[PDB]
Order: C-alpha cells, then structure tokens, then sequence
C-alpha cells in the first residue's frame, strides 16, 4: 500500500503583484509541504512528478474560448493583467498564472494515473491555484481551470468512459463549477458540503442548495450539502458523512475518488468561519478511504490559515499513509434541518437512505 504525493514550487509562482498579502498565498504550498517534511510523512511517500496539462486535456471540460483568453495572459503587461482579472468574479492573473493552472492539473492528472494503474493505492495533490468555482467557460474565485472536474475526465480518457469517480467537495464553498461541468451526468458523483447560509455566502448562488439534484440522466447525481446559521464543525461534518455522502458513495460504488479538499472551513480560517479540527479532517478521509478500494486522491482547493491548512492536509497524508485515526456535542438543529433537507431531497434516488 503506497501513497504519492505531488508538490511542485513552481506552482508559487501565481501571485497578486497588487497586494502581496492576498489570502491565496504562494506560500500556501510552501508551509503545506514543509509541514509533510517536519512530521516525516513525505519520506514515506512515492513522490510523483509533476508535469503541464496540455491544451488537449484543458479541452476536457473546458471551451476553447476560456483557453485562449487565460493562455494569453502569460504575455500581458501587469495593467492589462489588472483588467482582465477584474473581468471576472474573484481573479488575480499574473504572468505565470496560466503556466501554475497547467502545473496543477497536470500534477493531478499524473497522480491519479499512479492511482488507476496500482502504482500507487493512493495520493495527495498539494497544488494551487485551485479549481472547482472554475467553469466550462469562465474563471472563477481564485480558480482558472477546475483541476478536479479535470482530473475525473482525464481519467476516464485513460480508462473507459463510465468509470465511476465520486467527487467530495469539503471545502466549505461550492464548487460550482464541478456542479456544472457534471450536473447531466450520471458517471461522476459530485457531493458537496458547503457554508450557504440561504444563499449569501460565496459563491452567492441557489444552485448551491440542496433541492439541486442533478439534470436528466444526471439527477440524482449531484448533492448539495448546505449549510445556514452560522458556525459548523466536526459534529456536523460527521453526522453529514454518516447520513449521506457515505451511504450515497457505498450505493454508487465509486471506482475512484477524488477529493476537493479545501481546508477553509478549518478552526483559524478567515473566509470560512467554521470550525472543523485536523482530526476532523482524518476522520472524513479515513471513511472515504473505504470506498473504491481505497483509490482517492486529495486535491488541494482552498484554505487561508497557513498553519491549519499546513496541519489540516498533514492530518490527511497521515491517514492515506495508513496510521490510525486520532480520537475526536449534538448537532446545532441548523445542521440537523439542513441533513433532513437532503435527505427528503435524495430520497428518490438513493434507496440506502
Ligand atoms: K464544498
Ligand atoms: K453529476
Ligand atoms: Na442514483
Ligand atoms: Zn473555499
């Protein structure tokens, strides 16, 4: 049983040349993979190399148009690099900004062929900028290209068409664009948890919310976990685990899993507000790890906290290295009402519920 793990520092060269301070710091990865060398867990890792996604594979989910504009902004002088940035919802673009999007999901991409291939039982993707508010034909909330929608079709490019991926999304914004990109279809299972509070909280949209179950052959296939007033942690993410993702996942029966492992809804985290712990974030790992044979795979999305994130995506490492889960109050009725919400919602597709 082997775990890979990805990290390259090129990926630090995307930064806001207007504020150096910007929360999604280069040095989110830096102190992320220096936290796996401290507690000696990169050691024990089979170290995957990273590598560019090429335009081929960016085709995979997104539109040429979307390619062309943010593969152009490699050439730009630093105020057209502004306007375009402002174009969007959330963006800064520098001029290597296109060069670390294609680094992330490349790196991805390599990770998850180790995975599908045995070479490795599982891996962890320390990559930036992240993915999954990126749509089809736009960027989106410090997120180019979505890595992990990506990843998932990559796959299946190196597979068979209907390989079955689940995707967990736990970082506490929506991913949007993973919503999007597979709302029709029935081979990916996209699951997210996400802070909503009824639909003023980034990304501000209802198709966040849990009524959201997919399109034609899709439905069913997309669940929206949605959080309302106000601060969540380990008991409401455990108690979601157990009533829904993993009944859901154990009926879909992933062939792989790919996690959109943002660590922002960590204790210390600014944007998300949440507490949950490391050891929470072990736990949720540890029972994802007893689906699809233990393929999965955690990409890192978002998280601010440099030390919780740093402690949060160790946590992980740790428990896909196969150590022993660390040891962890009733649920806020919010969090309750929200389960049931799903529950009601999901009812007619998923017969374990
Ligand atoms: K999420
Ligand atoms: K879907
Ligand atoms: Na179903
Ligand atoms: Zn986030």
């Amino acid at each position: 049983p082997i775990t890979g793990l990805v990290y390259d520092q090129r990926m630090m060269l995307h930064h806001n040349m207007w504020d150096s301070h910007h929360p999604e710091l280069p040095q989110r990865i830096s102190r992320i993979f220096s936290r796996h060398e401290e507690l000696r867990l990169l050691s024990r890792c089979h170290r995957i190399p990273a590598r560019l996604a090429t335009e081929e594979e960016l085709a995979l989910c997104h539109s040429s148009k979307h390619i062309s504009i943010i593969k152009s902004s490699e050439h730009m002088k630093p105020r057209d690099l502004n306007r375009l940035g402002d174009e969007y919802n959330s963006i800064f673009i520098s001029n290597e900004s296109y060069t670390c999007a294609l680094l992330a999901a490349g790196s991805c991409f390599n990770s998850a062929q180790a995975i599908l291939t045995g070479q490795v039982r599982n891996a962890v993707a320390i990559v930036r900028p992240p993915g999954h508010h990126a749509e089809k034909d736009t960027a989106c909330g410090f997120c180019f290209f979505n890595t992990a929608a990506l990843t998932a079709r990559y796959a299946q490019s190196i597979t068979r068409e209907s390989l079955r991926v689940l995707i967990v999304d736990w970082d506490v914004h929506h991913g949007n664009g993973t919503q999007h990109i597979f709302e029709e279809d029935d081979s990916v299972l996209y699951i997210s948890l996400h802070r909503y509070e009824d639909g003023a909280f980034f990304p501000n949209s209802e198709d966040a919310n849990y009524d959201k179950v997919g399109l034609g052959k899709g439905r069913g296939y997309n669940v929206n976990i949605p959080w309302n007033g106000g601060k969540m942690g380990d008991p409401e993410y455990m108690a979601a685990f157990h009533h829904l993702v993993m009944p859901i996942a154990r009926e879909f029966a992933p062939e792989l899993v790919l996690v959109s492992a943002g660590f922002d809804a960590a204790r210390g985290d600014p944007l998300g507000g949440f507490q949950v712990t490391p050891e929470g974030y072990a736990h949720l790992t540890h029972q994802l790890m007893s689906l699809a044979a233990g393929r999965v795979l955690i990409i890192l999305e978002g998280g601010y906290n440099l030390t919780s994130i740093s402690e949060s995506m160790s946590m992980c490492t740790s428990m896909l290295l196969g150590d022993s889960p660390p040891s962890l109050t009733p649920l806020k009725t919010s969090a309750t009402v929200s389960i049931n919400n799903v529950l009601r919602a999901h009812a007619p597709f998923w017969s374990s519920l």
